[PDB]
């Protein structure tokens, strides 16, 4: 599929979810993006002004692209794969209550597996890899990435 043919990548949060601290959403999202670099060669920015790479978006129902939001649960985000315009930005469902810990949905660990897709990466059946597609809290002083996980982004870069 695409990948990033470039080792300095940009993102930019759009907007900040009013369910958490601002200092907490940077946090979770670079934290999110350090555990990509951690193994692979690219390193990411964060600028706040101007066009980014991926834009980190959060919104509820339809919201500009084909992967309406569906209200509480169900879908919590999604990515666009490498690319220009939309292409790598991560969109994150505001309908959902957005944490540093494990009420409600983890930003962190929900942003780990949107970059894995805005990186250019599917999904795993492996239920021990964060590209699983389904959500589960681990405390995330806890979570590394599953072999699988490494296995696949070191198949995209580096
Ligand atoms: C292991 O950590 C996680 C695994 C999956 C999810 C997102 C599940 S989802 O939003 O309900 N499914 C849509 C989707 O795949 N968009 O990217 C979050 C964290
Ligand atoms: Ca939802
Ligand atoms: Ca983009
Ligand atoms: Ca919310
Ligand atoms: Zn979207
Ligand atoms: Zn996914």
């Amino acid at each position: 599929g695409p990948v990033w043919r470039k080792h300095y990548i940009t993102y930019r949060i759009n907007n900040y979810t009013p369910d958490m601290n601002r200092e907490d959403v940077d946090y979770a999202i670079r934290k999110a993006f350090q555990v990509w670099s951690n193994v692979t060669p690219l390193k990411f920015s964060k600028i706040n002004t101007g066009m980014a790479d991926i834009l980190v978006v959060f919104a509820r129902g339809a919201h500009g692209d084909d992967h309406a939001f569906d209200g509480k649960g169900g879908i919590l985000a999604h990515a666009f794969g490498p690319g220009s315009g939309i292409g790598g930005d991560a969109h994150f469902d505001e309908d959902e209550f957005w944490t540093t810990h494990s009420g409600g949905t983890n930003l962190f660990l929900t942003a780990v597996h949107e970059i894995g897709h805005s990186l250019g990466l599917g999904h795993s059946s492996d239920p021990k890899a964060v590209m699983f597609p389904t959500y589960k809290y681990v405390d995330i002083n806890t979570f590394r990435l599953s072999a699988d996980d490494i296995r696949g982004i070191q198949s995209l870069y580096g």
